[PDB]
């Protein structure tokens, strides 16, 4: 970073910030779980995810859930983070759409259970150990629901390689679209009435209100880290899949109005949301207000621990000005 | 090919054979639409479509379903088979994983319905006339489940991308997982109960005796079509993406014992479908079983047109064997 100090533009949001009282033993358990893995292989790697509180965020996010449910959610939580730095984002695999698209189906075929992991396959052995706790606690419907959003959210991952290959910033409509599915937040919306103890109905779930808001909360979180991930993100490949860039680049502005214009995008977000609500509260079911609550909780839990976390605030300059 | 005359062997199962009394006069309809979509620009290609009957193999594969459920399922053939030819397969595009990858975003936003497509983009406009009419006769968790077999068809031909930037043939545990969604079966047992106006509850299409049948069904229709569609697919990279060429391949067979292999895979896939089908029969309610008998005619209908078809008879040389009844 060079030039005069930025301004991080606040991310107002009306939605309670609630933490799970279970945080701190789990968080410790969870991290424990991801550096007996082997999913990363080096030791700094390893300390910069225990600084960086994996599971404060799963606590932030999922401030009603039980013990157990918060141990597993965390759990995957931990697989995301590793599984994006160690392999979607590393420079072996990260850069050739080509090859990333090959090494998905042993993948795919342990996330269906018919395929046994090799010993060797630390991401692969996570994944199995994590689709079995949450077949146990969720029926098919859910299963399947959870495992749809986790194979969008891999072949979402050739899109990026595919952009960094052929060394594109993807336009803001591409962008906006893709970062729905590139951040895997449908993976732990799909986990909100399994972490519960509940089930939506079919009905419930696909209900156009329900999505609308999912979609929403989606965006929010999508841009959100956008804006407080940019300072790392600038340290690899140059922030490529990142709305900051993606604005300053296809409208041509500065850093500090890119920052500016994504807050606006923030801003417009949460009050799409809160019309939406508005016309779902009149029908909406218990499950269905539980869930949507789990959505509000989702966005505010995770702007509290972005602009707290050792994963994104370390690489700001000194000089930045926080909201 | 070989220089040794190649007999086709057969692909028996004990699935009804039967036909949608409406095939012919849909089946011109939806060539009629096809022709106006201008999803295809050459002449040669639509009167190519125009004598592969397309709906001849909607009309077998939907032999119950009423007139209107026909013809939208017609027409959703005719958009996958005219994507498969001039999108997938047709173009250099097709061999670099990272220009068909960044090709889908337009689409997939058109799928979602937060875009309206460009008045040129024949594909797009053609897709979100099918979502609306899908979704005039499907509830949203319906419309949802066959966008997301769509979603999982698109990405999956970066993956046919991807092999053949790289030149390789796909070896055979990696080919037969994504040979089920690279080909866009799913997306058709999707409109199943759509079609015949009936929803499958969600622990019904998530049952896994259904899943399994479901999973069964589609290897079949995919193994069949790698058979037959063998020789017309050696005139467009060395037909890459065939179970014929993988386990010739990666198996070290001739190409006789090949096809004899896949038609062996054939049969133990049929016995499985028997002996999972007689655990569903324990349980299985009024939908589950109409569900069941649709996979069991798309099937055998699939065999039927595929065993006709000018879009696959033509490239097998003339001193080939075709199989008997
Ligand atoms: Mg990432
Ligand atoms: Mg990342
Ligand atoms: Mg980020
Ligand atoms: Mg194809
Ligand atoms: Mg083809
Ligand atoms: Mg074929
Ligand atoms: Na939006
Ligand atoms: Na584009």
């Amino acid at each position: 970073f060079t030039g005069r100090p930025l301004h991080i533009p606040p991310l107002p949001c009306p939605f309670p910030s609630e933490i799970n009282e279970h945080a701190d033993a789990v968080d410790e358990e969870s991290h424990t779980w991801l550096a007996a893995s082997h999913m990363l292989k080096g030791a700094d790697t390893v300390e910069h995810f225990r600084r960086s509180k994996i599971g404060t965020l799963a606590a932030r996010t999922n401030p009603t859930v039980p013990r157990d449910s918060l141990r597993l959610i965390n759990d995957w939580y931990n697989w995301l983070f590793a599984f994006d730095d160690a392999f979607c984002e590393g420079e072996l695999m990260g850069h050739r759409a080509s090859a990333l698209a090959r090494a998905l189906p042993p993948l795919l075929e342990i996330l269906d259970g018919r395929r046994e992991p090799d010993g060797s396959d630390a991401f692969g052995l996570a994944l199995k150990e994590l689709l079995h706790r949450i077949s146990d606690v969720a029926s098919p419907a859910q299963v399947d629901r959870w495992r749809t959003t986790v194979k969008e959210y891999l072949f979402a991952q050739i899109w990026e390689a595919a952009n960094r290959e052929v060394d594109l910033i993807p336009t803001p409509d591409d962008y906006v679209l893709m970062r729905r599915i590139t951040g895997a937040t449908y993976t732990c919306f799909a986990l909100i009435d399994v972490g519960g103890g509940y089930r939506l109905e079919a009905e419930e779930w696909h209900h156009p209100d329900v999505r609308t808001l999912s979609d929403l909360a989606c965006d929010l979180i999508g841009w959100d880290n956008d804006l407080l991930s940019y300072a790392k993100e600038r340290g690899n490949d140059k922030a490529r899949h990142n709305l900051v860039t993606v604005l300053a680049t296809h409208k041509s502005l500065t850093l500090q109005d890119a920052l500016l214009e994504v807050a606006q995008m923030h801003n417009d977000a949460v009050a799409a949301f809160l019309d939406r609500r508005a016309a779902l509260d009149r029908w909406a079911t218990l499950p269905v207000r539980k869930y949507v609550r789990g959505l509000e909780h989702w966005v505010r839990g995770h702007i509290a621990f972005s602009l707290g976390s050792a994963r994104y605030v370390g690489a700001w300059p000194d000089d930045t000005r926080w909201p």
